[PDB]
């Protein structure tokens, strides 16, 4: 899990978020990397480092691979997986001037094959959304972040009524009583199927935070998206359902995505 800052070559900065600078590099002159460097104060710094073996075992093609860290020195970085097409909130935007809607399918796909091996090991997400998921080379949308607002040490982003948690993407239960669980990535799920199908716009963009959280308290849901046909809108609507027990599984939301993909 350890990789020794000497055989790292930075070669670009990519840009920068809530944890830290990207840049893109090599490993030992040969292999393309994402080195991100982690802005101090940010994350929980030692309980990461010891856990980084846990999501480093975490090895699916629809995964962005944690290939390790550097921990002898401030700051800390974490390596992974070179992604080239960056963010898939901003790669749905660009595509908007180039794309066939069976493009939109095989993201879904991806996603959900990515989740459905998370579920699997009964590991949580807990923030999945466009924003967190990366694109590689292919055009191959892959799953990143997986379980890291376990560390962050922002009430803002990790509590509930903080200004910055994740209120669009979430379901009554996490709302209200902060109950995660598969069923609450199955709900953020289903928002990030909307956000693909509507080509990057912000879900409930009509309504704060708050307002948002009572309009789903309330029963309310996204509309359908133009590019989304009535089955694929059927299949996001699922992940909705306000009772966590009535909501599919990443299993089935595969087979019926896959349903839709030999059909239409
Ligand atoms: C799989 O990783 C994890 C899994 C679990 C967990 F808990 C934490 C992490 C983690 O912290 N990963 C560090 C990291 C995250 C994102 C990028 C990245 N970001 N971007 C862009 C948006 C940009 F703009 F930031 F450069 C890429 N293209 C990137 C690229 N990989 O090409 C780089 C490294």
């Amino acid at each position: 899990w350890e990789i020794d800052p000497k055989d790292l070559t930075f070669l670009k900065e990519l840009g920068t978020g809530q944890f830290g600078v990207v840049k893109y590099g090599k490993w030992r002159g040969q292999y393309d990397v994402a080195i991100k460097m982690i802005k101090e104060g940010s994350m929980s710094e030692d309980e990461f480092i010891e856990e980084a073996k846990v999501m480093m075992n975490l090895s699916h093609e629809k995964l962005v691979q944690l290939y390790g860290v550097c921990t002898k020195q401030r700051p800390i970085f974490i390596i992974t997986e070179y992604m080239a097409n960056g963010c898939l909130l901003n790669y749905l935007r660009e595509m908007r001037h180039r794309f066939q809607t069976q493009q939109l399918l095989e993201m879904c796909k991806d996603v959900c094959e990515a989740m459905e091996y998370l579920e699997s090991k009964q590991f949580l997400h807990r923030d999945l959304a466009a924003r967190n998921c990366l694109v590689n080379d292919q055009g191959v949308v892959k799953v990143s972040d997986f379980g890291l607002s376990r560390y962050v040490l922002d009430d803002e982003y990790t509590s509930s009524v903080g200004s910055k948690f994740p209120v669009r993407w979430s379901p009554p239960e996490v709302l209200m009583y902060s109950k995660f669980s598969s069923k609450s990535d199955i709900w953020a799920f289903g928002v990030l199927m909307w956000e693909i199908y509507s080509l990057g716009k912000m879900p409930y963009e009509r309504f704060t935070n708050s307002e948002t959280a009572e309009h789903i308290a309330q029963g309310l849901r996204l509309y359908r998206p133009h590019l989304a046909s009535e089955k694929v809108y059927t299949i996001m609507y699922s992940c909705w359902h306000e009772k966590a027990d009535e909501r599919p599984t990443f299993k089935i939301l595969l087979s019926n995505i896959l349903d839709v993909m030999d059909e239409e």
